[PDB]
This record gives C-alpha cells, sequence and structure tokens, in this order.
C-alpha cells in the first residue's frame, strides 16, 4: 500500500526521482521552462549533470516526507505551506503540482513494481487541494 | 457514501443525535460518568431530559460540521483544536472519543440504512489521530 510504497520509492531514490521527474517534462513539455538548466536536454544528458541527480533526489526526499507525515493521504497544513513558501516555487500555481501526479500516477501503472496507484492519485489531489489553502494560486 | 451520510443524520438530526449517543452510553457503561445528570436513568428518561436533547443535538451539529469540512474523512487542525480547548473537553483522553466512534459505526452497520461505514470508521480514527496532534493525551 501507500506506506510500503514510500519505502520502495526511498530504497532506490535517485532512480525513481529521476525516472518520474523525466516522465513528467516528457508528459508536459511546458514545465520544462522552469528549469532553464534542463532545456535542450533528451533524458540520458540530464543524467550527467549533477545538478539533475542533486535536485530530483532532494524534491523526492521532500515529497516522501510529506506523503510519511500525511494521514489518509491527506497531507498536513504546514507541508502545503512549506511548499508554498519556497523562493524556488514563487511562481507555480497548483496546476503545476497536478501535472506531476498525474506523471507519477501513469508512471507507476505502466511500473513492474506493484504501486498503489490510487492512493498516489488521492494524495496528489489532496496536496492539490491543501496547496490552494495554505496560499498558492 | 461519507458525504451524503452527512445530509442523511441533518435531515433527522435530534433522532439520529439521541440514538447514537445512547449506543454509545449503553455500549461504554463506563463513560456515563462524564455527565453526572445522565447515570441512573433510562433511554426512555433520557429522551425527556432537557440538556440531554440539546446537548446530543450541539454535539452532533458540530461533530457533522466537523465532517463536512474533512478532506478525505481528515478533519482540519482548527477542528480538532476546538475540540481538545472546548471546557468541557478538559478531562478526557483520545480513548472517549475511540469509543464514541466505535458506537456510532456499529449503529451505522445495524441500521436498515445505506450508511457508508467504513468511512465513519476513518473518520473516527483520523478525528483520534488529529486529537492527538492537537494536545488530547
Ligand atoms: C510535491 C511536489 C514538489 C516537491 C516536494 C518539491 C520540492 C523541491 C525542493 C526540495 C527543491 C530544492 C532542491 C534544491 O535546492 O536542489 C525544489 C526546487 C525547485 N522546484 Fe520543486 N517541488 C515540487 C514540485 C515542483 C513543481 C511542480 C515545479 C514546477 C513544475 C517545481 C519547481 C521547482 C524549481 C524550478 C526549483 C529550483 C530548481 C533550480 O533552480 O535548480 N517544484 N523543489
Ligand atoms: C467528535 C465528537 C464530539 C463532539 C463534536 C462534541 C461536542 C460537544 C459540544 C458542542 C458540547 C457543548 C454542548 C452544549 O453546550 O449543549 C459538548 C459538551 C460536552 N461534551 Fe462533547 N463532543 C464530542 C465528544 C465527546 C466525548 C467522547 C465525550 C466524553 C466521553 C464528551 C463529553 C462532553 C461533556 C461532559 C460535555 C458537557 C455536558 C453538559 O452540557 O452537561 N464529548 N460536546
Ligand atoms: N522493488
Ligand atoms: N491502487
Ligand atoms: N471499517
Amino acid at each position: 500500500g501507500f506506506k510500503q510504497d514510500i519505502a520502495t520509492i526511498r530504497g532506490d531514490l535517485r532512480t525513481y526521482a529521476q525516472d518520474i521527474f523525466l516522465a513528467f517534462l516528457n508528459k508536459y513539455p511546458d514545465e520544462r521552462r522552469y528549469f532553464k538548466n534542463y532545456v535542450g536536454k533528451s533524458d540520458q544528458e540530464l543524467k550527467s549533470m549533477a545538478k539533475f541527480g542533486d535536485h530530483t533526489e532532494k524534491v523526492f526526499n521532500l515529497m516522501m516526507e510529506v506523503a510519511d507525515r500525511a494521514t489518509d493521504c491527506v497531507p498536513l497544513a504546514s507541508d502545503a505551506n512549506t511548499l508554498v513558501q519556497m523562493k524556488q516555487h514563487s511562481s507555480l500555481t497548483t496546476g503545476n503540482f497536478e501535472k506531476l501526479f498525474v506523471a507519477l500516477v501513469e508512471y507507476m501503472r505502466a511500473s513492474g513494481q506493484s504501486f498503489d496507484s490510487q492512493s498516489w492519485d488521492r494524495f496528489g489531489k489532496n496536496l492539490v487541494s491543501a496547496l490552494s489553502s495554505a496560499g498558492m494560486k
């Protein structure tokens, strides 16, 4: 279930983070614009960039923290706050996050691994509603 | 489902409030001790007792609002705060709440209705989790 999925992801965090982030960018090419160093780069080119691996690691670490702190796939209001308040996120809206979770769930369903994709879909939706309540547009 | 159940309960609130609260006191006779005035009374005596009717209605009026404000059966932290901070709840621990929801879910399952009993069970558990987080012992 959801709790095991957090363990699965954490066990090989860099591999899942990179795989899912690339699925995100490739499903939604417009989102690449927020990451100027990623512009004009193939998947394998991004893997050769120190910042790519570092960044996506940090993103998925925080996502897993927020997931672990959630109750019944509903994130804490304070975690949504951390996400709204981050300077790196100042220009974002909830649609950016919504698209990320659509790509994440699609990835999980396509994978050979036994993820609880329904729970991740609920988690994404509940995060989107929480970001909005924490002041994101 | 859960949202419809809120509507069902509100549609005949006094009746459901009294019957569920009685189910609670009768399933857990020790809990009656918190309501001095209710000791040594049959169900029918209680249903003709002013404060019993007014009190149980207020409990279920607020419970339905807390349920309505929840996301995926997880209550707002502020609603949990309010319940922990009420002077009438100063002597309570999470266990009192745990027992109330066990009784409420059992009532729903035994009813002729179409309650989403497993949603109410989650709501009870999530409420208890929020009460703890808000400082109730
Ligand atoms: C639940 C989802 C998300 C989490 C947990 C998260 C977390 C993080 C973290 C921890 C960092 C700092 C990384 C570092 O300092 O190296 C970061 C940076 C950043 N995030 Fe997010 N993020 C999320 C969603 C998004 C989305 C949807 C976008 C845009 C589509 C986005 C855009 C950015 C950008 C542009 C940076 C700075 C990248 C850079 O300048 O190198 N984030 N994020
Ligand atoms: C989510 C569940 C609960 C809600 C929404 C709730 C709500 C309320 C409300 C609104 C009142 C004030 C009513 C009035 O002024 O007439 C009240 C009073 C009170 N509550 Fe609760 N309550 C809950 C659970 C409990 C539990 C589990 C107990 C103990 C086992 C409890 C013990 C009391 C007592 C002793 C009073 C004062 C009774 C009186 O007016 O004489 N409550 N509650
Ligand atoms: N695995
Ligand atoms: N699932
Ligand atoms: N249940």
